[PDB]
């Protein structure tokens, strides 16, 4: 139980946490030159405030990088802020690279994978020199953090004080006109996505393009709703600790359950809104399996005289990296699965693992970009899909 | 994956779970069946609570989700002999089947949680989702978020109150401590408490003692640091949300160093004068006699995480059947448990258990 010794190490020490998935150029997996792992500029002038200027091209620092995920010696690795665009170029992102051969961090089979930085705080406002990092080689590991602090979404970029960011709870509050009886009452996942597509996205007709629009209202409105209903019971106080710990797991399980049905409920939506009716969700195949969507039905998946060339499945994973294999199995009928996934991209290797066995990727438009080019030809926008289905059920 | 989703699931759906660590009469290694306060079972089965007739009960599903077996049927019986000429007077739940991962003397000192499905109109449970944890890795899962799980411990409760990330706890606090004035303002470390334990409030009765109030020391503690701001009430969600993160962690991070230091000082204090706590927690006669000797590991729960000492063992498991031990007393592994513990070991391997005591008279010299 290394990985929990070290979260507990970690969440009570001096280090500033920053935790992301790999995507696919962070590994070097959209192929040429490493390039480095992400860091947000939001975090550089606390961390390596010396590089966080453009009086020259490329400014960089050197600092220890300690992995204890993997059996790696420790190397100087390097933060750097590609400047160019200060240089009649076009570069303007910080990273942090060189993390010596063979590191994990440098491995494109790790695309995906959850990442966690502590970086100690430099005790006189310097740069950082030392960094702590577990990359999660397997899904068992990151079950251990993200049942605490809830799953971590491709593309978060989630930064602060170790024991704030491991704590179980995310802080942050900052970013409508909700209807008076959510002053009342708290409303289920479906009416705030609901409300949320119905409501205020509506500048785009586009479903790629509307669900990344829906799900950043989602997460809004659902945050106002809720500081509402518990910011009511939390100004009155309680009368000892552990009914005060046992509100906040309340609060929690909450956001979690929440987190993990949103992806489906929009999907859900999306597909009806655009005209493709043809569905089950809580479809049983063989056995107990059940895919996520069927198409274009319970009845005509079971139905000896429907066509199977004709059926299709969609099965959803936020993040695809060691979640997949679990997919060829949900439908025996059907011999080219689809799987939507918002990962940041997928390494070549991952993607022919996926290809062999015949599942295709459906990506939202805006992601296709995080996959190398070899992989993106392939893929599959939401939009494209729905139209698919909407023609092989035309009737 | 599965346990990582089984428990949302858990917390989410109006359930009671009921986790420990089963023990070596849970399992059988020493068919009644684990033991479940009978308070909780009254409270989860009110149907059976009369007199109406001898022994009355009712079944209930037993779904295993930990482990591929089949949905077998329980029963919540309440022993009403007391009013029958006889003296039993207690609710309990038995017949979880053969071949359970409950009964599984191999499953002996694994964590264990059991959801018992609610009726929110006031009925009888009719369903509970079992789950034993196959491994070390499953328990982190668990661990990571309730804290650590000390054998011999039993938590239960509303499971959207106890799942979620943050450690609640249900002892109450004791107020009959008297502490240093600082410590209302400054709160003390881990070690600053034990050894305030070791020197005010057979050494096998002191170690658990101080054990119990190092545990009382610190919820006071943390009382007196924020039961009047949780009292007062928060103004917003992030304030509370701080607070909530602090005091949790601050309570997983206490099952620490706790036995390695309780133990110190017991040395200490009786004669074992010199000895080494790194180069390996413990050593003696002391490192200098490393350049022939009594290695002593500590482990809170042994099941699992012995083995990489092998490159004695201080546990305080509430038994280890037949099986487990013999793989122990091979390798090189001498048990040493505390005397009110023995009694929980089998009928077989406790008259080979090393008390506290017989390990420090041994080593004295």
């Amino acid at each position: 139980s290394v990985f929990h010794n070290w979260l507990l190490e970690i969440a009570c020490e001096n280090y500033f946490v920053y935790i992301k998935r790999l995507s696919a150029n962070d590994t070097g997996a959209t192929g040429g030159h490493q390039v480095g792992l992400y860091i947000p500029s939001g975090i550089v002038e606390k961390l390596f405030p010396s590089i966080n200027h453009t009086r020259e091209l490329n400014p960089s620092v050197f600092l220890t990088a300690h992995v204890s995920s993997h059996d790696c010696p420790d190397s100087e690795a390097r933060a750097i802020y590609y400047n160019s665009a200060h240089f009649g170029k076009t570069r303007n992102e910080k990273r942090i690279t060189r993390w010596g051969r063979g590191s994990p961090l440098q491995d494109p089979e790790n695309t995906g994978a959850l990442t966690l930085l502590a970086f100690k705080l430099d005790e006189q406002g310097g740069d950082c020199k030392e960094v702590n990092i577990w990359v999660c080689a397997s899904t068992d590991e990151e079950d251990v953090i993200e049942t605490a602090i809830g799953e971590v979404i491709p593309g978060a970029l989630i930064s602060g004080p170790a024991g704030q960011i491991l704590g179980g709870l995310s802080l942050q509050q900052a970013p409508y006109i909700l209807p008076e009886d959510w002053h009342l009452r708290f409303p289920s996942g479906s009416e705030i996505i609901q409300y949320a597509a119905s409501h205020y996205v509506k500048n785009s007709l586009d479903p790629d393009e509307q669900l990344l629009d829906r799900r950043r209202v989602e997460y809004d409105i659902f945050l106002l709703v809720e500081e509402l209903h518990v910011l009511d019971i939390i100004r009155k106080g309680f009368g000892s600790v552990d009914e005060f710990i046992a509100l906040a797991n309340s609060v929690s399980n909450r956001r979690k359950s929440r987190a993990g049905k949103s992806l489906e409920l929009h999907l859900e939506h999306l597909f009806i809104e655009h005209g493709l009716r043809h569905f089950a969700t809580q479809a049983i195949t063989e056995g107990n399996k059940k895919p996520d969507f069927l198409f274009p039905s319970a009845g005509a998946y079971h139905d000896t005289e429907f066509p199977v060339e004709n059926l299709r499945m969609l099965a959803v994973k936020t993040t695809c990296k060691d979640r997949w294999r679990q997919i060829l199995n949900e439908a025996d009928k059907i011999h080219q699965v689809h799987l939507f996934t918002l990962q940041e991209g997928v390494s070549l290797a991952q993607y022919r693992e996926m290809r062999e066995s015949g599942v295709r990727l459906v990506v939202p438009s805006s992601l296709h970009k995080k996959y190398p080019e070899a992989v993106r030809a392939e893929l599959m926008t939401l939009g494209a899909f729905i139209a698919e289905l909407t023609g092989l059920y035309a009737d």
